[PDB]
C-alpha cells in the first residue's frame, strides 16, 4: 500500500499538469468525500446530472463531443484497467470490487443514443457492496490512462459530483474554466 498511495499522488500531480491546480483537488475532495459512502438513489443522481450535462452541453458543439467519442473509441482496456487495484487500495474499498467492466464501450454506445440513463444503472449494478468508492476507482483509472478534452473531463466529473453527494456541479465549469 506504500505505493498505492504513492501511485494515487502521482496521479494527483499529473492531474495538475494537465488540468487547473483548482481541477486536482476538486479530485482529492471527492475521492475523500465518498470513502465509506454507499450508492443512494441513482434516480436523483441522474436527475441532477442531466441537468448539468445541459449547461455544459450549450457550451460545446456537437462534433466537439464528437470527438471525444473518437478520442475514446482508441483507447485499450489494458491501458487503464491497469490502475484498478491502486485506488481501490488507496480508497480502502473493502468490500467487492469488479474489475472486469469495460466502462468505456458503454459511454461508446451514448454517442448514438444520447441517453445516459442505462451507464448510471449499471454504475450502481457494478457498484454492488462496494459504493461509490468504486465508481471513483473505475474513472480515475480512467483519466490516468487517457488525456481527454476539457468536455469529457467535464461530464467524467459530472457523474462523480453526482453520485457523491457535494453537488458542486456549479463549480465545475469554474474548475475548468468553461
Amino acid at each position: 500500500i506504500k505505493d498505492a498511495v504513492d501511485a494515487t499522488v502521482s496521479f494527483y500531480q499529473t492531474l495538475t499538469e494537465k488540468y487547473g491546480e483548482k481541477y486536482s483537488k476538486m479530485a482529492q475532495e471527492l475521492a475523500d468525500k465518498s470513502k465509506g459512502k454507499k450508492i443512494g438513489n441513482v434516480n436523483e443522481a441522474l436527475a441532477a446530472f442531466e441537468k448539468y450535462k445541459d449547461v455544459l452541453n450549450k457550451k460545446f458543439s456537437k462534433a466537439d463531443r464528437d470527438a471525444i467519442f473518437n478520442a475514446l473509441a482508441s483507447v485499450k482496456y489494458d491501458d487503464w484497467a491497469k490502475h484498478l487495484d491502486q485506488f481501490a487500495k488507496y480508497l480502502k474499498i473493502t468490500g467487492h470490487v469488479s474489475f472486469g467492466y469495460d466502462v468505456v464501450s458503454d459511454i461508446l454506445k451514448i454517442k448514438d443514443t444520447g441517453d445516459w440513463k442505462p451507464l448510471f444503472l449499471t454504475l450502481e449494478k457494478k457498484a454492488a457492496d462496494a459504493g461509490v468508492s468504486y465508481v471513483v476507482a473505475l474513472l480515475f483509472s480512467l483519466l490516468a490512462g487517457t488525456t481527454l478534452g476539457i468536455w469529457g473531463i467535464a461530464i467524467v466529473t459530472g457523474i462523480l459530483c453526482s453520485y457523491i453527494d457535494k453537488n458542486k456541479l456549479n463549480t465545475i465549469n469554474e474548475v475548468l474554466g468553461i
